[PDB]
């Protein structure tokens, strides 16, 4: 009896956070991502997203990195998947787009953990863990994995977001702050066994 995955943590005044230019999303408004999805579902077929877990403490307490951008939402670094792209390779490309560092030094991305699975059955914001009852054509299919990182790094966030540790119990029960999926990292990170190094 260990059957835990083992994962190291640093302190989080072991990362250097940087800045560069904005980066702007593909959609002007929540009318306009629905519009894109159905555009594209009828072109290429199911959306395929990723997103990485990155985790850090400070005096022993776990805290996700969570992007914030201004003062609105909340998000985990990832993004879409290209028609044929694997998962890995994808995860690692879209964290260097948003992390990686101006002077054009590479991370050391390393993801070996599916941490969960969610679907979003209609062209809505409605999310779950499983594809529902009599759904046969998803509209998406989002992937998330943990991100172990290095013992010190330098990211470099855009200039019209902020990277935030946010602790654990903030996110539990939470999901009108940060939605199903954030607000449940808790319940799924309860299985690794952290080394506060
Ligand atoms: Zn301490
Ligand atoms: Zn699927």
């Amino acid at each position: 009896s260990m059957l835990e995955r083992t994962i190291n943590l640093y302190p989080l005044t072991n990362y250097t956070f940087g800045t560069k230019e904005p980066l702007y999303e593909k959609d002007s408004s929540v009318a306009a991502r629905f519009q894109r999805m159905r555009e594209e579902f009828d072109k290429i077929g199911m959306r395929r997203t990723v997103e990485g877990v990155l985790i850090v403490h400070e005096h022993r307490l776990p805290h996700v990195l969570l992007l914030q951008l201004g003062t609105t939402f909340f998000k985990l670094p990832g993004g879409e998947l290209n028609p044929g792209e694997d998962e890995v390779e994808g995860l690692k490309r879209l964290m260097t787009e948003i992390l990686g560092r101006q002077d054009g030094v590479l991370q050391d991305w390393v993801i070996d953990d599916c941490i969960g699975n969610w679907w979003r059955p209609n062209f809505e914001p409605p999310q779950y863990p499983y594809i529902p009852a009599h759904i046969t054509k998803p509209k998406e299919h989002k992937k998330l994995f943990l991100v172990q990182l290095q013992e010190k790094a330098l990211f470099a966030v855009p200039k019209n977001y902020k990277l935030v540790a946010a602790p654990l119990f903030e996110l539990y029960d939470n999901a009108p702050g940060y939605g199903p999926i954030i607000s449940s990292l808790p319940q799924l990170l309860s299985r690794f066994n952290f080394i506060y190094n």
